[PDB]
């Protein structure tokens, strides 16, 4: 499926960049947790969302997992606002952000910019976000354009320390592109 490339690609971005004290940005019920519980290679995973009901069916189902030693550690969650400055975020190596920024409205957008580019400051950040380009093609009216989606990123890397790298996630159409775009950030 694409949301399961979607976790390949995500997981395969961050091992590439030696990134393994992840925090992921408006978790949701915990899929990208999960995957990145059961991975040894991960040393700090941790979810954070909005809503504690979200989080409280996270537990449940990374709960089910089985795992050795002293791996569960090495979770945590916490709920918060993505606009709110919590000194919990400092020191990651990286920050997912899947699927969120579309969400969001131009208000609070900006201030989850700050919260995250300038604030908790991860050596890379991740984020995806649908192509509403290739969706309409194919066939969600709050979708990103790619060049929505790009103008976006580069403009972070003029207010903020980043450079960016934009990356194909679902097969690709001459035309549209992708149905899901993705932009890793790297501090300088």
């Amino acid at each position: 499926s694409l949301n399961q490339q979607r976790m390949n690609g995500v997981v395969a971005a961050l091992k590439q960049s030696n990134a393994r004290r992840v925090i992921d940005l408006g978790c949701g019920q915990g899929n990208l947790l999960k995957i990145l519980l059961k991975d040894s290679f991960f040393e700090q995973i941790t979810g954070v969302d909005v809503s504690y009901r979200s989080l409280e069916i996270a537990q449940e189902r990374l709960d089910r997992l089985r795992l050795p030693r002293n791996q569960w550690e090495r979770l945590q969650l916490i709920q918060g606002a993505l606009t709110y400055q919590d000194k919990r975020f400092h020191g990651y190596d990286a920050a997912t952000v899947i699927e969120v920024i579309e969400h969001l409205d131009l208000s609070r957008l900006g201030a989850f910019e700050r919260v995250l580019f300038e604030f908790a400051q991860p050596k890379i950040v991740i984020v995806t976000t649908p192509n509403i380009e290739y969706n309409v093609k194919f066939a969600h009216r709050f979708e990103w354009t790619r060049s929505q989606f790009q103008n976006w990123a580069n403009k972070i890397t003029e207010r903020f320390a980043y450079n960016v790298q934009f990356q194909p996630i679902g097969e690709a159409d001459p035309e549209v592109g992708s149905p899901t775009q993705m932009a890793v950030f790297i501090h300088r």
